[PDB]
């Protein structure tokens, strides 16, 4: 036997970081997960029990919060580049880093109306999040994200004209509830290092609120044909805003709302223009995968 | 051997329903999940097998259901209230029916700065609840809350003047981070039946938004000498601002973020006035309660 | 206002303890998750920001440990008397403790059909649990229970001869799954103090692995006429088989298995006595309760 | 643009199957859950709002409760080979179908010392898993794996001789605690069809207890240089034991157990040889990953 592949490190590293402006007293947190995994000429660890080739996962740890001391923890695209291209270059023998990035939402408070300098509130689950794979002489790929978007249209939604067989019993409507948790990610193009990953600081932000304005937009305004074509459409839209992407992906639940007939107590009527209470289904739920390029 | 107590019901209803304005055209989702247990002279369904007694949990199900599509489902105080009515007019032999509903955040979407008239996200996982236990000749009981309400703030949270002995490591601190996950409960004064709680049906509204204002606005500007103390001025002002109000409850854990002493690298000042990088603890946590009511 | 009700301590502290047998080198480990939350004079620290009164919840964390390092973690009922006990001894203004205990099972490995000295395995997700409340002057009241023991049958449950009205739907069945998690708490007569608990030590073992051996055995027996019935007999028999305990309480969901009928697809036969395949239902589910007590 | 991959199906589909022996009385159980992905010419439901090339997710829903009517469900590669094989013949524009099945333990109860005809306990989290991917022209791929067995061993762990630099704080040690969950992968070797899948059906159970009882085997008794080459052995030994398996993969947290001094405190010795009681760590952890193949 032979090992084929291996990778190792630290998951699950909670980090918060605060910036205090001294003119204004404001004060700015950040919180995130991260998850740092290393690859290269380590197979003699598992086969031969040399840790002298271990770059220990407590020392990982250590490195992660020694980093985020030292440097900018924002945009997560940035964060990320530095923190594996140190792995790599501190490291002789460490030729890939992988680096995962969950950030967490701590929105500034207003109270009377006026953005508090240091009061906080987690005013969704959503998340941003950040791929990053800095490999020895391939330079660094990074896929940027967002995830748990929860979102739901109760008209404007539609889904008829599908195959229709032995195995079918799904009737066709043209009046549905849509509902969905958004996972959506970008693909840059390769960056050669970081000095290229620095030029583009300003587009990593930027592109992040382009994908959630166009996510929104377009579900609420799409009379949708199908979870199909509307996904496609919101990514059509993020690769046309943005040259520097190569690909967009998008992974959608349909997170079915079922009629319920009533009319066998008292000829209650609440099925098709009558339905008023629908019963949520927690499972299954259809799920709905896309990847769209450039022509 | 003998039954002491007993109730039964059903668990865990997901339960939409749906506003459609037709002057407008605006729509209006509400989206909540129900329990409904019942007691009363049932206590032969248990000793004796006899299932005459009892109200099926699916028959509670649909009942669920029937109720919301044939009565307002907002606030849930009232709907609680009438749902909880129910069962006890109903069923001579049922005597109390205890009624808890969560209802889930789907506010309403702006798109390029207007109120869509359909579509909704899960801003938060923030939950509103009612309890309500309707006892037939007793009344009916209302507790209401928020919960998951999750907070920070990066200063103006001080520790210090507590007990020390021999089991204390703890170091007194004027300066640490504060957050929480808001569990806040009022309890209203004992209603006489529906007609009573229809009569008060603007304050429950209300008297939610008061006291997540007056939350949030104490966290945010109390300079905080303990969770203690912050939380008893919460409970105070709410109790002043709505007399019908008997008591307020709050659950509030202490959600520690530890400094990291980065000393032994390089002499990296990381601790006290220098302290940027912190570690964010799972568990364990502080637990605080305290219930308030009037002089 | 006036404080009502205060309790304050320290949630979700993880505890593991080796005990290393030096003669057979047989090692046993016990994991735990401790709570324990003080009441007595400590009013001013929320209406007066008064520190001097507060036992730090950090110094509650190390006291579990040091008590852990002490004592005896097993039983968990003789465990959480001690930690309790020291709160109201030590502490002449604490004058309640409660610990709640949950352990987690580790059991012995077998190899090749011998138990291994130092090697455990997470064997299920139920737990074992203790509510310990020790008040001065009033002795020491302990709740012993399991939780998350998960069991199905399928076959030998029945449900008929419920009320029928016009919010029922449900069919009269003689014959379907019945599965649920179980929760049964047994309440012990009231301690004097840690002199009594510890000349009852012998009996707390017993006695929860009666409750659960007679659970187990009424479950898989009993050709159940509602889940109400067979409860009722497992709690009676738990009261027969122990004079200590005053009374056992159980609650159980009812997690329902449907029909699928799927006679629509060439006249396959999936109901009643052919029912082979059934959709397991996650929402909503029953929940039955009882208390038993002696007569 | 254009799209560059698309699949879509039915996530979180439960199903339960029961058999029953009309000679013995005897009844079995299997509960799964199941989600088929399709791929193939469906591009203009995308990109067109063209509906006629979908099966509906419904529809696929239909389909896996049809198919475990009609088929066995054990072992797992095999009913996950007769599902994916149904889409790709039954519709011709269905490329390639992507099943993964998850199997959840229903253990059969031993009451009195004897096996219970109709009784089962789910006596762990643990599962059985499957991935099976069906590509028309290409065969069928099958991957199975065991995930959340959650082990322990108290003593025989070792980490020392790891590299150590400016960023090590992290003692060597010759005795820790190990505990990890354990996430094992098989890849057999590529069928060409069902009827190759059909001919090993006996090798697929076989193969999953020898690669449990190969993991608890060694994780008991190496005396581990670390988790590195500890899962080695592992991997090497399974692939000894069955020829058609390529590849074999672990997935390994270390789930840290911490010393905790408590020399402060009265000169209380609790580390090193005296070590007894530990603070489980909930995060972060290390993660340990390897895929071992053949020569
Ligand atoms: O078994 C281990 N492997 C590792 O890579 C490691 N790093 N810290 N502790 C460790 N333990
Ligand atoms: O055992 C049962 N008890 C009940 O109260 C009930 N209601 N529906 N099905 C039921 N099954
Ligand atoms: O606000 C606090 N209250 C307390 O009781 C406590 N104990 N430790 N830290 C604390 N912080
Ligand atoms: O938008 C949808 N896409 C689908 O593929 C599907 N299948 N059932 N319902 C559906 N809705
Ligand atoms: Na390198
Ligand atoms: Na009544
Ligand atoms: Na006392
Ligand atoms: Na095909």
């Amino acid at each position: 036997s032979a090992v084929k592949a291996a990778r190792y490190g630290k998951d699950n590293v909670r980090v918060y970081k605060v910036h205090k402006d001294e003119k204004t007293g404001v004060q700015t947190v950040y919180e995130m997960t991260v998850c740092v995994l290393l690859e290269g000429e380590i197979e003699t660890s598992y086969t031969k029990a040399d840790n002298s080739v271990i770059v220990a996962t407590d020392s990982i740890k250590n490195t992660i919060y020694i980093t985020a001391k030292q440097n900018p923890v924002t945009p997560p695209e940035l964060f990320g580049s530095i923190l594996g291209t140190h792995f790599i270059e501190k490291y002789n023998h460490i030729h890939a880093a992988h680096v995962n990035i969950v950030c967490h939402r701590w929105t500034r408070m207003d109270i009377d109306g006026k953005p508090h300098p240091h009061s906080f509130i987690r005013d969704s689950e959503e998340k941003r999040n950040v791929q990053v794979d800095v490999v020895e002489g391939k330079g660094i790929d990074i896929k940027s994200s967002l995830s748990g978007l929860t979102v739901l249209k109760s008209t404007n939604s539609q889904f008829w004209g599908f195959l229709r067989d032995e195995y079918t019993t799904l009737k066709e409507t043209w009046d549905r509830i849509l509902s969905t948790d958004v996972d959506a990610t970008w693909q840059w193009k390769n960056f050669s290092g970081l000095q290229e990953v620095r030029s583009h600081v300003p587009k990593f932000d930027a592109t992040w609120a382009t994908a959630r304005e166009v996510t929104l937009k377009t579900f609420a305004e799409d009379n949708s044909a199908s979870v199909q074509a509307t996904m496609y459409k919101m990514a059509e839209q993020i690769l046309a805003r943005q040259q520097l992407i190569e690909t967009v992906e998008y992974s959608l639940p349909n997170k079915h709302y079922f009629e319920i007939d009533l009319s066998w107590h008292k000829g209650l009527q609440n099925t098709g223009k009558n339905a008023e209470v629908f019963a949520p289904q927690s499972d299954p739920n259809g799920l709905i995968k896309c990847t769209v390029g450039r022509s």
